[PDB]
Order: C-alpha cells, then structure tokens, then sequence
C-alpha cells in the first residue's frame, strides 16, 4: 500500500470506470521518472544518494513490481496530474522503505509539471507500442498472407465484381492484395512515428520550460533512447504544440483506423470464402479451433469485432485531440486509454489471425479450377468462332446442365472445322485468363 | 489442463488459449444476467416436465450463486470471442455444472444447462437483460439526482443576474438560474430519451434458439421464461420479441439505445464547458462562479481550483461517443440469421451506461451542488453592458444612448453612472425613471 | 448586386465573405424560413404592432417563398455565421424587395424581422424543415419499404432455405420469416423516427437573442405556433419546453439524427443480405434474382453507399452539438445540412429500393428446397430411428455424392422396418422445420 | 428520350432515371480527371496502333473540353450511383462520342472511348487523380498561406507577453507570439500529414482491367498511361499501384488521406477555438485579441465560427469514407462514388476555409499589448521569485493584496513597505521581469 494522501483522494474522486492505466503506461512513468533522476543528478541538482534511490524505485516500476499501486481511474485531471502525482508518491514510499528520504514533489518530480511529464510517458508508450509490438506483429501477418499468395499462385478460381461472376484470378492473387494491404499499414505506422515520437518533457507548465534546467528535455530524451532502444524518442518541435495539443495522437490512431478498414475486408473475404459448405461459396476451408465439418470462423470475428473497436476508440481519440485550451489539452489520460487500446488489439489479433487461421488455409485446386471453367464469364474467347448468339446459349445451357463451358461447346456440337479441341481448350485457358505474373 | 480452483471446464480453457486478444473478460452485471436467464430456463424446463427437479434445482441454486456474484472470477473469456457469444455461453453452462457436481447432483452442461436454448438466442438475451437493467436501475436515477442538482442551483440562482454570452460576446441579460434551468432541462429531456428506448431494448430474443425459428424448444418457451425472468428482476420492461429474426438477426435495439447514450454525452459536454469557463482564471478568465476544491492543499496562497469534475465529465462524453460509433458499426454488419458481433456491441453500450451513471452522480454532488456566485458583482457588470443602453431611446434618443455607451466603457462605469454624469437627469429623466429603465434584473423577465 | 437578384446589401456581403462550399440553403430549408415570416407578420399584425398594409405585403411575399417561387435567391453559403444570422437576413432582404415591388415600403430589420432575433428565428426554421422532412417525406416513404419487404414476407411465407449462422449451414427457414425481420426493421425505424418528434418539433421562436423573450411581445411564440400548425397541418410543431434549451443547444436534432442513424444500420443488414441472395449465379448464393435496371445489385449498392453518408452526417451533426457555448449553439447551419440531407437520402433511396428491386425480387424456390433437403443440419430428427451414428454416416454420404438425405437414406437400405418411406418424409419435413408462425 | 442540348445518351439518361437519389452529380475536379483520363488512353491506344489516329485525335479533343471544363453541364448522375462508378465512366464515353461525333468522326463510347479499359479500373483512377490533384495543388498551397499568416503573428507578437492558461486557470507567462508558433506548428505538421499519404494517395488501378489482373488490356497499358498523366498534370505523384489487386479491391488509400484531413480539422478547431476566445467580450469575456470585422465594437467571430463547422463536417466525412472503405468485397470495392464525394468535399472546405481564415481573420488581428502585459503583471503565478527576498509569508500577503486591490504585484510589494535593504526597486523589476519569465528562444 504505497500511495500517499493526494493518490487516495484521487481515488475518491474518480470512481468512474473501475479501470486504472495500463502495464505499458506504468512502465512509461517509471522509465520517466528514472531518467529524470539521473539528469537531475548530472546537472549537480540533486544529491546522489537521494537520486540512485529514485532511480531504483522507478526501475522497480518500469519493470512491473508495482502495478497493484497506481489505484487512479483513467477518468482523472485531463492534464494526468492525478496518475503523476501516484507515481512520484510511490516512489517516494519505496525511497523510504530503502531508508532514503525523498519528497514526492520537489525530489521525484524536480525540473517537472504534469504538463509535460503525462503526455512524455503517454507518447513513449504509445511509440513503444507502434515500433516494437504493432509493427513486429503486422510484419507476421503480412509473411503469413504473402506465404499464401506464393503457395497459391497458381489456384486459378472465378473472380468476383459486385458479388457477381467475373473473369479468372487465382487465389494467389487475391491474398497478394491482402498481404500488400498489411504491407502498407505498415508503411502508415511507419509515416507517423516523426511525430508520435515527439515529446514534451522539458517544456514544463505552459511549454516554456521555467524552472527547467537548460538543456533538461534534450538530456531526459538521451537517457530515454538509450534506455528504451527507440531512437524514434525526440524533443518536439515545437514546444507549445506538444503541450496544447496532441495531434501525434490523432495522426497515428488515424493509421490504425486504416488497418483496421483493411483488416475488415480480409477478414470478410476469408470467412466469405469459407462459407457453407452447402449454402456458401465453400472455396477454402479454415483451421478448427463423427458428422462432417463445419467449422466456425472464429478468427474472423474476433478481427472484425476488433476492427469496429478500433474505429469507436479512434472517433475518442480525435474528440479529445480537438478540445485544446490555451496552454494544454486536457483529455490526455481518455486519449491514452483509447490509442494504447487500438495498437493492444491490432497487435494481439494480427498474430493470432496469422497463425492460427491464415497459415493453415486449405484450398481445392482441381475443383476451383472446374468452377471457373463453368462460368459465362470465359465464354468471349469464343465469340469470333460461334458467333454472339451460340455463345450466350452455350453460357445458358452450362449454367442449367452444371457444365464446364467446354463441354457444354462439345456436347452442342460445335467441334469442327470452325473450332478444334485443342483450339477450343487454348481460348477457354482459365489459368491464362488470369494472367499470372 | 484447467486451473484447480477453476469451475470452467474444457470448452471455455480453449477459448482463454483462442482470444487472447484484450485481457478484459464479461463484466460483473452481464455475468449476473448470464445467471439469471440459466435460472429461468432451467426453472421452465422443469415446469415443463423436460427437466428432472433434482437437475432443474441444482441448476437453479448454482444460476443464483453466479447472479448474486459470488463466482465472477470463473469466467475468463475475452471480450473479442466468437461473435455470437458462443464461449461464453458454454463458460455458464460449464461453472454451472462445476457447482451443482460439487454439491452431489451430475448435469450435462450442453444436455442440461443449455437445454432447450441455442448460444444464438441466450447471449443476446443475457445482454439485452443487462442493458434494460442498467438503462432502469442506474442510469435513469442517477440521471434523476443530477437533474435534481441542476434545478436546485437553478432556483437559488432565480434572482442572480449577469450579461449573457452569444457567440462568445456580450449579450442582452439573463440569470445564472435561466442558464442551469436549461441545463436541467437537457437532463430532464436526456432521461426522456433513455425512456423512450425501453420498448425496443427489453426485447428478449429467449426462445427463437438457432435461427429464430424456436426448433428444438417447446412451444411458448419465450414467454415463459420472460415471464420468470420479470419476476425475479422487477424489471417489467423485459419483453419477448415483436419479431424473432429480426431479435437475432440484428442488434438494433443496442444501436438505438446508445444512440440516447450519445445525445447525453452531447448534453453533457455542453453543461461542463460552460461551467468550467464560468469558474476561469481568476484573473485571466470568467471568474463567474467558483467550483468546490476537490484537491485542497494546505496553503497560504489565493486560491484557484482546477475544474476536475468538468475534464473527468468531459472525458467520459468523448469516451461514450467512441463506444457509440464502435456498436454501431456492429449493428450494421450481421448477416442472414445472426448479427455476430454481440461480445463487442454488449461491451460499448454497457461501458457507456456505467460512465455516464458514476460520472453523472460525481458531478451532481461533488461539482454542482456546491457552486457558489459572484453575485453583486455579476450584476454590477450587466449594468455596465451596451447591451442595455436599448431601454434609454424613448427618453434621451438613440443617439445620446450611444454616446453613453461608448463614455460607459472608455471610464469603466455602469450604464447608469453614465447617464447621471452626462447630466441627462433633469427634464429628460428622473432617476427613479432611469432605474426603472435600466432595470437588469428585470430585462431577464424571469417567468 | 445581380439585376434580377431581390437580395441586398447584408446577403451580398455574406456572399463575398464566405466562400467556403459554394452551397446554400435547400429548397425545405427556404420553405421554412418564409413560413416562419409569413406567420411572424400575421402576429405582430394581430398584436396591432404592425400596420395592416406592411403585415400583408409581408404575408404575400412570405407565402411566395413558403411555395418555392424564390428558390434562386438564397446565394449564402452553408459555412456562414454559425447563428444563420446572414440566411435570416437574406430572407428579410428578399422579402423587403418583393413587398417593394407591390408598391409597399418595408424595412427588413424593423418591420419583416420585427419581434425577433436571429438567435431564435433560423433554429426555429431549421426545426420547422426537419419535422416536415420526418412527418411528411420520411415516414411515408418507410411506410412504403415496410409495406415491400411484408409483400414479399406473404409472398415467399412456403419459400423454404436453409438457414446461415455465422455464415455456415444452419436448419430451414423461409424467404419469408427472413423478409418478416427486414419488415420489422423497417417499422420499428418507423417507430424510432416518431418517438424523436415530441422533441423535435420544438421552436425556439420567442425566446428572441438569447432565450429570454426580451423585446418580443407576450406570448409570440406561442401565437406564432399556432399560425405554424394551422398552415402546415403539423401538431407536431410546439414551442420549447425551455426557451434557454432551445437556443443554448440544438439536442433535438442530435436525438433525430440518431434515429436515421439507426435505420442507416438497419438498411444496411437488409440490402446486403438482399445482394447476397441474388449473388452469383455461379459463384455466389444465387437465391433469387433482382430486377434488371447477371444483374449488378445497383440498388443495394446506393442504399449502403447512403448509410454510410447517413452515418458520415450523424457524425458532423453530434460533434456541432456538443460544442454550443452559454446561450447560444452556433453550429445550426451545418447542423441542419446535415441532418436535412440524411432525412432526403433516406427518403428517396427507400422508395426505390422498394419498388424498384424489393417489389420484383423472384426467388429460385427449387434449388433453395433442393438445398436444404441436402443439409447434415436436419438429420438431427433421424436419431430417434437409426441412431446418431448412422445419421452422421446418411449426413457424410449425402454430401459426398451431392443427394439429399431422403435419397442417401433409401440408398443405404433403410428403408423397412427402421423406418417406412412416410415416417421418413415426416422427419425430414423441412417446411415444417422452419415452423412457419 | 434525352434532352436536345444533352451529350450523354441512352445508358445515362438510364442511369438519371435510375437513381433519383440526391439529385446532385460529380464535382467539376471529377469530370475533370475523367476528361484527362479518357484523354490519356486514347493517346496510349494511338501509340499502340489499336486505336486508328482520326478516331483517337478526335476523342483525344473531347476529352481535353471535357478536361477545360467545357461540358460541366453534361454529368447528370447522380453520386449515389453503381458503387463502381461504371455509369459515370459511361456517361464520359457518351459524351466524348457526342463531341467527335459534332466534329465530323464517328466513335464508339465503348469499343473506341473505353478501349483497354474496363467498368472497374477506370472511375477509381479518376478519383485518384482528382485526389491527388487537390491535395498537391490546392489543399497545400492553402495551407501554407494559413502557416505563413500565423508564423508572422509569432514573430509579430515575440515579446507581446501575457498570462498562461492551463485547465482555463491562470499559468505562469507565456508571449501571444509563442501561442502562434504553436498553432504554426500545428499546420506546418498538417502539411507534413499530407504529404505523407502522398506514396499511397497517388497510386492509380488504370490497366487493372475488370478484376485486377489487366486481362484485355495490352502489355503495359497502366504504366503508359500514367506517364502520359503524369507530363499532362504535371503531377509526378501520380504512378502505377504496388498491387494492381489491392488498388480495386480496396480504397484504402483514400482512408488514409481522409484521416490526414481529419486531423487538419482537429488542429483547426483547436486554433480557432482559442481564437474567438481571445477576441472574446469585450466586458464578458477575455478581450485578448480584435479579430477584423467582417454603437461600440463588438465583432462576431464569424470566420471561426465557419472554420470549427468545416472541421465538424471533415469530421462527419471522413466518418463515411472508412465505413466505405472498410466494406469491399472480393476484386472489387464498390463504394467508390460515395468516398470519393467525401475526400474530396474535404479537400475542398478545408482548402477554401484554410485561405480565409489566414488572410481575413488571421493577418489583421491586433493586440491589446498594455492591457495583457498589466495583467500577466498582476499575477499571483509570478510571486514565487520574491520568497528569497521577503519570505513566503509576505510574498503570499502580496498576491492577496494584489488581487484584491486589483493592482500589480510590484505596486503591491511598494505598498506594503517592502522594498528597502533586503529588496531594490531595480531588484524587484529584475525578479518580476514578465516577459523573461516567458523564456523566449
């Protein structure tokens, strides 16, 4: 039990949701916090012995010994001051308990605001989440989807326009598509780390930096991206910006919103495709997870699911962004929860969709084959041969007898001087139609 | 391999090994719900006959155990699971059967405990029960006591006159009790909103089993069980379905519900920043009225309290108007028999009726209730507005009414030391006259 | 100012100074705003405070533009002052000109906007138009989509399926109790729409600028009103519970929107299922077929394309909502663009999709019966004579050799003293299975 | 039966029949790239020798009215239309026959207007042109204008000192000028967002054919015509898709687009937020700033008023591009027309908004420098440099009086006799110096 009197009255304040921050918001805080004290400590600011103190304490922290002490609702103070104040008051405790004395405010917090202490540990967690959870993750998702597109190169099958028949693509292609849609959320993860890299410690209250140490946020940064390994971690630009606003926000759950538009396409084209098996389109079958099979597509649910939470917790996340004051936006712990949440839920259901779905999708090749064979949509190739007229009944004839267009051509007796079997099988080439590169 | 002191058995420990996806499993209140509709089916199937007593009361005590909340931590399974709530369904008829074991009595949990029901019309169920009851016994009585608040502060406040705001300039006057007398209204008509939901949200999809047809349940099962499930949550509003596809098919009702949820959060995100901007500065702001200090300190200093309540108010609107696109944009997307997005929509539109429950008492009590105003003071600015130099022309011409206005503010004056100085009291106006005239109070025609 | 142009000084201006959209007010938006002055004027006539000869010409002119005669002459952008201050302007402009040119001097601030505020005069109009739009245009039109999709309920009640959960293979239903739902969809909409009036017919009118009623007469609202209902035949239309509700915030619309905003959700449920039925035919469903405008689902298409932009405007329409600031909401004009368009698409694309593709839907009663009489989903009823052993190897067979389960239990010998030819028909009933009610 | 002055002809006058929906067609930058494209083909089918030369050049100079803006008038359906786009592919094909037609060559819409091309890849490489075209030449250069507006004030307003606010309570002191970077900054970064889409934005389908995979189209159709866009526009952002599959069957580039557009309109509600709050009052409010006006002063805010609904409607519209984006299916998307109107809607509020804002809002406003100096002046934020000099006891004696008193906190420190061995006059206007504590760089 190691929050002080301002944590508990927090606590009394704010029973709103139950729910406090997040592992990864903690760790934020307490990589903070060390990093403070050391600087604090290079500078000749605070005594060494009262700064290896904090140090460790906020390894402690960092390293998740503590998370049963931050008690604090997400809806706090819209600055964090709530969730600042919890961890230097922790710190000072285990200081204390080490035998050091520290005071939570002009030790653990010296050369701070919560100004600009709350939004630093909410952009590092969110920067960690990008680079070394949700970008990892998506590159599994992207291998699994591209290791499908190569297997099933030559899977020719009928394509699909507006849910209707359509001329030859094979399945290999169509998951290239996919596995290029994973590949540019990447490339859009990627775009925004300039800014969401971005931090405002050093700018203190109003973004001016009084009573900081010159030089104090570019010192903290340094001791940040050695600490983290994320050379992604900067100063802002410009400091009044990264106080008043947090664009950075906005910017990147606007690319984790595209994910999720492109992951909600994939998703229904797969279990589409696993439909039925009588009453769908039964064109491949979905790992499970004495009659035959059915199996549920689980997997996809969960993504879509996952999906509209992302675009639910992206309108949060831009509300927040828009509503500045002055000096500060205040929405900052409601923003945190939501981004913080969005790359969590890409993150965990991209490799679960990769692994325990996409990999180990099953396809029949002969049969999928035989069905693009039997579509009205081949039978041009042969206008020049039969005529307009012939080839809109052999198309007629195909469909009721349940026909490939070529023997529906054979058995209308159409074989002859005009168009051979082998002429006849060049023009209705479905593999070739699909042009595979 | 399932944890020992674990009630689940095999079905829900591969799920926790299927969706490790959020780490948030069912809150309490749709575990509760999950519970209740157990009971009531098994308590059904017995009156039926279907159901041996020594089974249906086993079933039946164990149901009530987990709708009291005695076994919240035996349900593990994430949110983000199968879309028609499938796991978690079979995590009820699991424990359930866990419970009655341990007290001597064997159920089957899919046989037994999910007799007569399919996953497709008991998830829905237990989520419609949850909502009704928080829209009921939560949100519309917490709704009640900051409308209370508000109308409260409105009457104290009936006598309190100050310069209205348009466009964020100076307006003509009003009083602060006009200005919460909306606010109250905004409530009033936001508990309006949620009532008006009720008919449409109580639909219980119990009954309809896996596609809506009611196959494998005995005729009338619906009724039946609505019939308990109302008398033991006094809970009126829970109905059988107007339509059994459409009770499946979709979550309409969820969509429409929220959708009260979001014009409330809009109410509130109005009502907040206006009173955040009436406690600003103090030198730098408004200065209107002062907030309680929710965080004293000892000090020495002037004070200047931060608007906490406000951004916590302001925070959860932003937070329910994600939650509000989030279901629906799973309402949208069911397909043919099912909307398979139930776990997501369920967790959104419950979340926002918990936040906008706790934080609507919060600011009631702890924020409204006791504002304070700057009160002579207010009204000593209205009376040095333009705005209310109109009420002059018929004694002194427009004209002369507006060089008193532009004297007024150059000298920093009320309106009325104005005119005294300008020497216009004399034949043009006695000051009896002019105080009529300029009269602030008066010009907000309080009703 | 254009020669043929009866706007003046004030709108010209606003022309100059917004142009942002290139868009003004619509027609509707027009409408109410001269019925809102006619009727103005026949009160303050009434009150003896506008002399008879100024009262009627107002009144004429006023009736002009209530029956779209002045379309042309409302140049202002949407994006203005977010009162409408300068719409309500023009309306007195153009009203002043035509008045003028029957010989009759009016002024427009004095006399055509005399007793009122723009504060309280362009809600009001916007209230006016979106109660028309719902009463008059939406609900009529829904009520001819309800009557389409309960048509077909009757028509297709015997058109027996297989039933899709999650996708996969579920027991018999019909076209018919499939089409029952989308009909209750549509009047439950219905009843959505209507349960938002008692709030949405709320007028701000006499709350003047800033809801106290300050220089207006006794009463004018109420006056005003009842010219209001008595002229359009609307008893839908009221003043406002609250005079400072009604101008501080413009919730009402946010609470109408929110019901198009569900019945975009329900639209969207129906037409995809309706261009999934008709998919194919090769490679979809191929349950029914929709009129031809291999047809495209053209229709389908532009209903969900619509509730998207139904959801898009439900957006705007929330965020311009939240933002009012004391006593006035000054985000109306967008407001009411966007709600008004989502009452207009909605209107139009329900009539269409429901004479236009609804109405002539045919359906493939064959091989939907054929299908379902092939399903492992109604072996189930077989247990009870063969065994669920056996029923798993008639389901595994069925498939295997594409037959119904009728067929694989007579090709497996069981038909005698198992079971007779009679008692399997009674079992494997699908018709009765769906237990049409 | 069609209209006597009309171009289109009968599969457009069917499609006006057929969706009477909103009653309003394709923007002018739509018709726009679909008059350069039809333009760019015919010249490629040329090139190829499958297009014979009369007919090409006659559709060639169709195409280029239709690109000019000659024919605005001829684009009659409706934007909820066939989700593909096909009937305003169509309705360009009729009227570019029309045009040769007047002009002496006989074409055919489909056979010789649409060759190479299909229903499916053509309306969404329009629409990326269009879109790309907007946020390079229009969309950017605005806001570059609204960047340079608030970057002077900045400079303008360096050592215009005044009182922070943070949670709208009094803050230690900042300048109006550092403000203004901010908001510089804010729109400087909204540049650098839309330039950062620009990779994907930019990728057009045209080749793909029907489904993708550019069956009937010859060898290497898209890469020639997208070279002959690219020196016709001029804009070298236009290129071939990395995925001919995923440029069809999906539109996510116009997602992320509308997501860098959304965050302009988040960025922008929050500077004209505090900007009418600064113009604020006068007696009720802040009375910071004068915005320019568009009995005493009082001016409406209106040019902030038109910038937070413009944010407000990005907002709603880039709501509907997602919901259409995410709802593809198979080889092809077909929300095309809908996301398409509202991208580009954006593009243009925020362009025309943007522009107005920063020279008729923006550029002329004016300070009121002795009235924000006196009160950063009279702040209890500033007192806690004297605690050395007179201790804490005295310096918070200070800020009451002061606020009390309404006056300075140096008039107070004089009057309560303070000023003597322990404090200068000189020392006491180093301690209270306002605008060095605001720390300009």
């Amino acid at each position: 039990a190691l929050w002080r009197a301002q944590t508990q009255r927090a606590v009394e304040n704010f029973p709103i949701s139950g729910r406090g921050l997040e592992r990864a918001q903690i760790r934020a805080l307490g990589l903070l916090k060390g990093a403070c004290a050391q600087v604090n400590m290079d500078l000749g600011l605070l005594a060494p012995e009262k700064a290896e103190a904090i140090i460790a304490a906020a390894a402690e922290i960092a390293d998740g010994q503590h998370d049963d002490q931050f008690p604090i609702d997400v809806f706090q103070t819209g600055s964090g001051t709530s969730s600042n104040m919890n961890t230097n008051e922790v710190i000072a405790s285990i200081a204390g308990a080490n035998g050091v004395a520290v005071h939570p405010n002009d030790d653990v917090n010296m050369s701070q605001s919560s100004n600009d202490t709350f939004p630093t540990a909410t952009h590092i967690a969110a920067t960690e989440a990008a680079v070394s959870h949700l970008i990892p993750a998506l590159e599994i998702l992207q291998d699994a989807l591209a290791t499908k597109a190569l297997e099933w190169q030559s899977v020719v099958k009928s394509g699909r326009t507006h849910l209707m028949d359509a001329v030859p693509v094979t399945l290999g292609q169509e998951f290239s598509g996919y596995a290029r849609q994973i590949e540019a959320g990447i490339e859009r993860v990627r775009a925004t780390l300039p800014r969401l890299g971005e931090l405002a410690i050093g700018g203190t209250a109003v973004g001016t930096g009084l009573n900081a140490p010159e030089g104090f946020g570019v010192k903290v940064v340094s001791v940040l991206v050695s600490q983290t390994g994320l050379p992604q971690l900067r100063t802002a630009a410009n400091s009044f910006e990264a106080q008043a606003a947090r664009d950075g926000l906005v910017e990147a759950s606007g690319a984790l919103r595209t994910i999720a538009v492109s992951l909600t396409k994939i998703a229904n084209d797969i279990r589409w495709m696993g439909s039925g098996p009588l009453t769908g389109l039964a064109e491949i079958q979905l790992p499970d997870l004495i009659m035959p099979g059915k199996v549920n597509p689980v997997l996809p649910e969960a993504v879509t699911q996952v999906a509209a939470q992302v675009i639910g917790n992206d309108a949060a996340v831009a509300w927040g962004g828009a509503n500045g004051a002055f000096e500060l936006n205040v929405y900052i712990p409601m923003m945190a929860r939501n981004i913080l949440e969005s790359f969590t839920l890409l993150t965990n259901v991209s490799k679960l969709f990769a692994q325990r779905c996409i990999a180990g999708l099953t396809a029949n090749a002969e049969h999928l084959r035989e069905l693009a064979e039997s579509s009205p949509s081949i039978v041009t190739p042969l206008n020049s041969a039969i005529g307009y007229e012939e080839a809109a009944a052999v198309a007629k004839q195909a469909l009721k007898e349940r026909k490939t267009i070529r023997q529906t051509v054979i058995d209308r007796g159409l074989i002859g001087d005009k168009l051979s079997l082998e002429e006849l099988d060049r023009r209705l080439d479905v593999l070739a139609m699909a042009k595979v590169e």
